[PDB]
């Protein structure tokens, strides 16, 4: 997997965020992770902990994975990085996130993620509280 430049438009939710990208605004659904809605418990949290992570980095780069690039919405499906790290990794890590929607194909850092939800839940962290 490689990694490509893209800079931030606007932040949306824990696990959407609008970049732009080869010069064309898409919404980004972040792979391998569902955050809660804005509306439910840890919802406003996870949208907080995105939103900051994106905008104070000096560098965002996207990286698709294997599979499908974009989903039936037209959202584009990626691992964001901030500064060089992973912000799907980082809610999880957090327990600001679930993994999820872990579609055969583009799982490239699935165990990776899974290593993360089990330390938030050995921490009781956030949701896992
Ligand atoms: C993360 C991800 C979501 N999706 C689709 C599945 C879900 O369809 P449904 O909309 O039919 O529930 C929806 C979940 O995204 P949200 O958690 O953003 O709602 O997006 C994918 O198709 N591929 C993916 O990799
Ligand atoms: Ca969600």
């Amino acid at each position: 997997l490689h990694k490509e430049p893209a800079t931030l438009i606007k932040a949306i939710d824990g696990d959407t965020t609008k970049l732009m990208y080869k010069g064309q605004p898409m919404t980004f659904r972040l792979l391998l992770v569902d955050t809660p809605e804005f509306n439910e418990k840890y919802g406003p949290e996870a949208s907080a902990f995105t939103k900051k992570m994106v905008e104070n980095a000096k560098k965002i780069e996207v990286e698709f994975d294997k599979g499908q690039r974009t989903d039936k919405y037209g959202r584009g499906l990626a691992y964001i990085y901030a500064d060089g790290k992973m912000t799907n990794e980082a809610l999880v890590r957090q327990g600001l996130a679930k993994v999820a929607y872990v579609y055969k194909g583009n799982n490239t850092h699935e165990q990776l993620l899974r290593k993360a939800e089990a330390q938030a839940k050995k921490e009781k962290l956030n949701i896992w509280s």
